[PDB]
DNA sequence: CCATATATATGC
DNA sequence: GCATATATATGG
């Protein structure tokens, strides 16, 4: 009853796992500041460990579903090749949608990965998983070698991409003090990062500028992967 | 209004 | 493979 898990405190918990990653250690501060709703700590962290096994076994099925749609597209690409090959079809006005066609599309095809959880719908399996592991990744990180002052955090000689075409100047030491903003105010919590007068990012980033908020994102998701290689 | 997220087409 | 702008959807 009163400790019921319904659909407002699966969605704030949702979206504080996508900000914090494993907050399990943290329930009580988020409960406190009005983040989650009032439940215990317990069923909090029940609820948490189902929604990650969820998004596993949501993801596991796409790979499983993926995989069998994959080979069975790759047999009629070889089948269609050897006939345009042997003659049979020909090469030189063949349709839009063929079986070569068909094969890269899936093979390139990007889409999210979602599951409906206790009647929220639409949560992102990938999203979670990875967040969950990038942000462990990065404390990890941090308080492994710069415990005592996160400011010090280096790249040290990785190299990332560079961005193409931002609005402000954006080298390595502005990704450092974003991946430092992440573990000090969570993923996503953009304002507070750009206004730490401490990161220097503050007239770096404009939340038709770049970056904005998606900009960011998408770049501490790089930042995280091309650290774990 | 604000926000984030996604399918899509396109370029890199 | 990823990054982006656009149009669009949905929660706040």
């Amino acid at each position: 009853d009163m400790d019921s898990i319904g659909e407002s405190e699966v969605r704030a918990l949702y979206k504080a796992i996508l900000k914090f990653g494993n907050l399990k250690e943290i329930l009580d501060e988020l409960i406190a500041d009005g983040t989650l709703p009032v439940k215990s700590f317990e069923k909090y962290g029940e609820t948490y460990d189902e929604m990650m096994e969820a998004a596993k076994d949501c993801v596991h099925e796409e790979e499983k579903n993926r995989k069998e749609i994959l080979e069975k597209l790759e047999k009629h690409a070889t089948a269609y090749r050897a006939k345009l090959k042997s003659g049979e079809i020909k090469a030189e006005n063949q349709p839009k949608d063929n079986p070569l066609t068909r094969l890269s599309l899936k093979k390139r095809e990007k889409k999210a990965v979602l599951f409906n959880f206790k009647g929220v719908k639409s949560l992102n399996a990938e999203s979670l998983l990875s967040r969950v592991e990038d942000l462990k990744y990065l404390k990890n990180l941090i308080n492994s070698n710069y415990k005592d002052d996160p400011l010090k955090f280096s790249l040290g000689n990785n190299t990332p991409k560079p961005v193409q075409n931002w609005s402000s100047n954006w080298t390595k030491e502005e990704d450092e003090k974003l991946l430092i903003g992440v573990f000090k105010y969570g993923y996503g919590s953009w304002t507070q990062i750009r206004d730490d007068p401490f990161l220097g990012i503050t007239d770096k980033i404009f939340l038709k500028k770049v970056p904005g908020a998606i900009h960011l994102g998408r770049r501490v998701d790089y930042l995280l992967s091309f650290l774990r290689g």
